[PDB]
């Protein structure tokens, strides 16, 4: 039959999808959650091997043990324990496009269990078994006897084994495909892998029984009061004397019950469903959910006889929330939402795409700690658990359907074709059936990136028609089709518009007005964060504060999918596309997370904690003046800490209790904060912490945060003529300049300071000397490949320009003495095949202070790409514990993305002021920096830089991390000005003008001191 | 042009037609139509189907029809008439003047339909004027209303034809056949039997 | 497999739907809607028996015509030929109501065809062969092997058998199920035939 090449047969014998049961016998355990006797786990190990192919297969394997299996733990992916490699492809099928076939060569692994099964689970009731998740396509059968098939990997296939079972030792055959029809349908950009990768259970259920259950809550004008509708389904014999209660639970307390026997109201002219019964329960005052809180009552159903025996029940977790679009804004119980979220694939290092609690638990706390209050299911449906969690912590939730055709030409082919609608249809449709009943999921998509054909149409209708509590979202197309309620570009910029054929990416302001166009925008993707990313990231935060119909967006995205590797003595490493021999692969595309796939988090992290803030500041005066950002709740949680200090140093301090009304106002008067007695910059710093520990916080978290200038003191009190005069020696190769136990060495012939030495101790590994170039960051090289470059991307723009290849040609190099100090001048040229790219000019003057001040005045040719920075470097011979800095801080922070960090006075470990990115480029810049301090030296100004132990060279040259090692010294670079990193995507050129140097003459100045 | 859809045996009328493992084979009796008949003149308006309740399953196939061919309106009697999934109100049988208020699908007097808070579209009568036998009693009252109102246009009479079907007497002459004749059991008797002319085309 | 009882199939290597063709090879001709040598109409006279049930059908009328068919006109019902009994119900279906499922007792229609093909027309191209319609569902064969099954009663199944055929003489054999999990959606008030 092979089935699986027929998108006409997406499965056989499969039991009709259903919210998610446990047929409790006991109502207490229902209402509780308890564990249900009637719903076993059979994950644990297993046996398995693996087939070239499904013609592969022996026969003898239906009935017995093969002997040349393995024991494995299921649930897992077979990539994960070697079997064959995982394979990293983001648009490109990793297979030919020829559908509905696969390749002959299909991978495929047989699975087993030999297990118990107790007579009284036979004996009456229905025994049935549950695969939560089977990729990509599987045949299974009982004791040798076949049972049915399923397709979509994402969501779970049931099927009644109730005559297939015996008492006692019982075994299990499950033959999964790698590839099928269905694989045309989950060409998601992530890792190609294949298994049993989510549980598997057995679930008794009486012969008569609830089948379905849809739980629905609508409210008056302001929310003082609901009704909840429980529409119940049965399976089984119908009996006068069967009911139905349903009963509704705040905590310990029974707030509401109905009884009715069953019997639907009239439908059509044949009469209604005998076998469904709706109950309404009055709710006054009901406690509401929503992500700031997450109120939950308890639903039990209770199928039972009029005389009181129950028969089983079943139960879900019930959020009062209503849903809606309204005159162009998407409200949530009536006020418009601000989506702080981000897109979140389900990935694990070691394991693969197996989910368990603890990683989620973990996944959902730092979102939380980081103000997210919203995740995307990018882009499948997701484990069942995962909604619980959602549900109880409180996050809203965009649900998504397992189907995605990146890789067609045209990207609707399939969704346009009809034939395809029916495989399509499942995957939306038992989606619906599966997770309608959880409050955190509060719209749904019709898939990801499979353009839009009239499939999607009818499956957009579909919903509408089935769960008009949920707005209904899809962006292929153009974002804007009618088969959306949301305008959901994934990438489109904020003020540029990128106007493609058929599909353009409008500016985000811009789209919204378009003529006719009234939907509120949210984007479904933005803020690519692969690699140093996140720049321009506060200029989507401005836009969606100031216009009511942009409402926010899903960042690009939660964890990097590497994935881990040993070298020979058993470390491990991370890896992404192609280390697995795996090709065509799409190299390290896999990796775009805030946070690094152990949950470690990149610096960008912390720029979007900030922008995503809950509450705003204004400063005007003694005032500070706070808006609260939530829509329902007071800030019962929160104080705010005030501190002023002057270049860095504290000098008054304090703490105010925050009392704001959602979306209010609080004005806070500060002390008078009495003038500091010395000349720099008063700064004000203030944060909201949370005194109380929470479910999902420490007490004393910190919130949110901004800074503001105070007042600033100038200098006016000239040196302190001090003594010593620097002392001059010319050498016709060098001048030499020394001050009691330094001196300081100009090579005449480079025309750089090639020297330096604090007693007779040489200071410098690497003259020092001027940089325009950066190890290219993934945002410059965009797609760029070597076997197809892409000569639109910065990094092809600067190679070809020849700026990593440029030669300095020195123009000029005199010594002159002055009356307390020694002034050396120099200029050089950097050219590149008879073309002057810049110059750079310099003056250095030493005085009696043993200061060495540094001026620099660049030239860029107007016609040469922007370079990524100006400024000098060098390799300096120590290696300090410490990096001490007054500046922006703590993290790493870079032009367009720095807005999180503080200025301070910060003081890390050398280990810290390097970003372990796993492809290695320029990383660890601090900005805004007006003194810096390493081992003996200080330097002081205004500039931006990097210390670390790898050299721009190496960071490039290197592909992966693990790779780097320490070179002798450290490397110290030391910018006047640096281009930003961008990141709106990263495949097409996205550094915002302003921050590209393009100002053609620069001047930077620098004092070098030792101390 | 009609889909090859009609579940009006079932009870409710929508039990396959609201479930979802019923819209693939409902899918195809839909778009196979469309694809076959697209390029026809005198086609001027799609119809779902027939007598099946108002499932989603049709929701989703107007929507498809909609957006693949948008120079013909969709029209579906089902679920009382005028629900999501027709652009014409396109009644059974609804009387000039009279009420059936019918529970769940009323069937309002076609005048008093047409100005039902809210409603704005065309109605043309799917089937009305059941010619069984001596019938067709009332014809005048329809004609005279749909020219008066302009939003009345019209219907399609039940039905063009009798389906009665010959048989052999014991002199070998044929004779005219319905329900229950051939041993059929249960039967339909005369309802077969609806024609405006007899089975050879004979005027009635 | 039962397809016949499976809404998920209605139809194994059925061509895809389209407007009416006639591969016209001559610009004038389809100008004048005259008839086109590229298609050729199979009705006439057919073999046919009757038979209770699939399960009743012999394996050798694959390859053989059965000695105790009939030679019938086709198009045709075959209640019109008195095999079995028309049956008229207006609204209560002709079959229990337990989707999908159909009576065990299906009568089943065994249709055959021994027919010529041009050499020219094997040589190259395509030759698929179009049922304009078949109620309710049924299996084709030709030369004695499977080619694929349809449902819908009221629209064309279309099926390429230039893969099957051979220059000269052919035999198409078609087994068509009186009732099928299609009949839950062919529920119209007329006769059942
Ligand atoms: C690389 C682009 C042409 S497609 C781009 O690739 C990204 C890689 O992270 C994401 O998968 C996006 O969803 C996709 O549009
Ligand atoms: C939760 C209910 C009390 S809302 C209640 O519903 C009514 C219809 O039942 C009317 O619409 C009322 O105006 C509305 O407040
Ligand atoms: C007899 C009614 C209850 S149903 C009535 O039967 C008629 C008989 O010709 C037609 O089939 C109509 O379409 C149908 O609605
Ligand atoms: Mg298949
Ligand atoms: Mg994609
Ligand atoms: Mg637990
Ligand atoms: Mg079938
Ligand atoms: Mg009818
Ligand atoms: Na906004
Ligand atoms: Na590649
Ligand atoms: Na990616
Ligand atoms: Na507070
Ligand atoms: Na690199
Ligand atoms: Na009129
Ligand atoms: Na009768
Ligand atoms: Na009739």
């Amino acid at each position: 039959r092979r089935d699986w090449e027929n998108p006409g047969v997406t499965q056989l014998n499969r039991l009709a999808a259903h919210p998610p049961f446990a047929s409790w016998r006991n109502s207490e355990e229902a209402r509780t959650d308890r564990p249900s006797q009637q719903l076993r786990s059979l994950n644990g190990e297993w046996r398995f091997a693996w087939f070239p192919a499904p013609e592969a297969v022996p026969e003898s394997w239906l009935e017995c043990d093969l002997p040349e299996a393995d024991t494995v733990v299921v649930p897992s992916n077979w990539q994960m324990h070697g079997y064959d490699a995982p394979i990293y492809t983001n648009v490109t099928y990793p297979i030919t496009v020829n559908p509905p076939f696969v390749p002959t060569e299909n991978p495929t692994g047989c699975y087993s269990l030999t297990f118990n099964v107790d007579e009284s689970w036979l004996q009456e009731g229905q025994t049935r078994i549950i695969f939560d998740g089977v990729n990509s396509a599987f045949h299974l059968w009982c004791n040798g006897r076949w049972v049915g098939y399923g397709q979509d990997s994402r969501l779970p296939s049931e099927f009644d084994l109730s005559a297939f079972l015996r008492a006692g030792e019982n075994r299990l055959a499950v033959m999964v495909l790698r590839w099928s029809d269905g694989s045309y349908l989950e060409d998601q950009d992530m890792w190609r892998m294949s298994g049993i990768f989510r549980d598997v259970s057995l679930l008794h259920k009486p012969t008569t029984q609830i089948s379905d259950f849809h739980v629905a809550t609508r409210f008056n004008d302001d929310f003082s009061r609901a009704v909840l509708e429980a529409e119940v389904q049965m399976c089984g014999e119908l009996r006068d004397y069967l009911r139905v209660t349903v009963s509704l639970w705040q905590g310990e307390t029974q707030v509401a019950s109905g009884t009715a026997p069953f019997g639907g109201e009239i439908i059509d002219e044949r009469g209604g469903y005998a076998d469904r019964v709706t109950l309404r329960l009055n709710v006054e005052n009901p406690k509401l959910w929503s992500a700031e809180i997450p109120n939950l009552y308890r639903a039990v159903v209770e199928l039972h006889t009029a005389d009181g025996t129950l028969i089983e029940a079943e139960a879900c977790d019930v959020g009062f929330r209503e849903v809606r679009i309204e005159n162009g804004l998407l409200l949530l119980n009536g006020k418009p939402l601000l989506i702080r979220g981000v897109n979140r694939h389900e990935h694990h290092p070691l394991h693969g795409q197996v989910m368990d609690e603890q990683t989620m638990v973990q996944d959902i706390l730092l979102m939380k700690q980081n103000n997210f209050n919203a995740v995307r299911c990018s882009h499948y449906p997701n484990h069942p658990l995962w909604y619980t969690l959602c549900d109880r912590y409180g996050l809203y939730v965009v649900d998504e359907a397992n189907i995605e055709t990146n890789g067609m030409v045209p990207m609707n082919r399939l969704t346009d074709d009809p034939r395809w609608l029916p495989a399509m249809s499942e995957r939306v449709t038992r989606m619906v059936q599966r997770d309608r009943n959880h409050p955190s999921v509060i719209i749904w998509s019709l898939g990801n990136e499979s353009g839009h054909g009239a499939n999607h149409d009818a499956l957009y209708r579909w919903i509408k028609s089935v769960d008009p509590s949920r707005p209904v979202q899809y962006e292929g197309g153009g974002a804007d089709t009618t088969a959306t309620d949301i305008i959901c570009p994934m990438y489109a910029r904020v003020d540029e518009d990128q106007p493609f054929p058929a599909v353009p990416k409008w500016s985000i302001k811009k789209w919204l007005s378009l003529p006719g166009e009234t939907r509120p925008l949210i984007l479904c993707e933005y803020a690519h964060a692969m690699g140093n990313s996140l720049g321009g990231f506060a200029k989507y935060w401005q836009a969606f504060r100031q216009y009511p119909r942009l409402q926010g967006g899903f960042v690009w995205d939660w964890v990097d999918q590497s994935l881990i590797k040993y070298d020979e003595n058993g470390n491990p490493w991370s890896a992404y596309g192609g280390d697995f021999g795996d090709t065509p692969n799409d190299r390290q595309f896999c990796m775009n997370g805030l946070v690094f796939a152990d949950r470690t988090p990149h610096p960008a992290l912390t720029e979007a904690k900030h922008q995503q803030q809950f509450f705003q500041f204004r400063l005007s005066g003694q005032t500070i003046e706070v808006t609260s950002e939530y829509l329902f709740r007071h800030s019962d949680n929160e104080l705010l800490h005030w501190m002023v200090a002057l270049d860095g140093k504290p000098l008054a301090s304090g703490e105010v209790p925050l009392d704001v009304a959602p979306q209010g106002k609080q004005l806070i008067e500060l002390p008078e904060l009495p003038q500091p007695e010395s000349a720099g910059q008063l700064w004000l710093t203030v944060r909201v912490v949370q005194p109380n520990a929470t479910a999902w916080s420490e007490a004393g978290h910190i919130s949110a945060w901004q800074q503001w200038r105070l007042a600033e003191n100038l200098s006016v009190t000239l040196p302190a003529a001090s003594h010593a005069i620097p002392h001059l020696t010319t050498s016709e190769m060098d001048f030499c300049i020394e001050l009691g136990n330094k001196r300081w060495q100009f090579n005449r012939q480079s025309g750089f300071l090639s020297q330096m030495w604090i007693g007779d101790k040489k200071q410098l590994l690497t003259p020092l000397r001027d940089q325009f170039t950066r190890a290219p960051l993934d945002n410059d090289i965009g797609v760029s490949e070597a076997t197809r470059i892409d000569p639109n991307a910065w990094v092809e723009r600067w190679k070809a320009a020849g700026h990593y290849q440029a030669e300095a040609a020195l123009l000029q190099c005199t010594a002159d003495t002055l009356a307390d100090a020694v002034l050396i001048t120099t200029a050089h040229a950097w050219q590149h095949q008879g073309k002057t790219l810049f110059i750079s000019r310099k003056t250095y003057r030493i005085d009696g202070s043993g200061q060495m001040a540094i001026t620099v005045d660049v030239e860029v040719a107007s016609d040469t790409p922007h370079p990524a920075r100006i400024g000098l470097n060098c390799q300096l011979a120590q290696v300090a514990e410490r990096v001490n800095w007054l500046g922006l801080g703590p993290q790493e922070n870079y032009p367009d993305r720095l807005t999180a960090a503080c200025f301070d006075r910060w003081d890390l470990p050398l280990s810290d002021m390097y970003t372990p990115y796993v492809f290695p480029s320029e990383n660890g810049l601090r900005c805004g920096t007006r003194e810096l301090n390493y081992g003996p030296h200080q330097w002081r100004g205004d500039f931006q830089f990097n210390i670390s132990r790898y050299s721009q060279q190496q960071l490039m040259e290197t592909s992966h991390r693990h790779l780097l090692h320490a070179e002798e010294g450290t490397w110290l670079n030391i910018d006047g000005f640096h281009m930003g990193i961008g990141g709106d995507d990263s495949w097409s050129p996205s550094v915002s003008a302003e921050f590209q140097l393009s100002a053609g003459r620069y001047h930077y100045q620098l004092v070098w001191c030792q101390k």
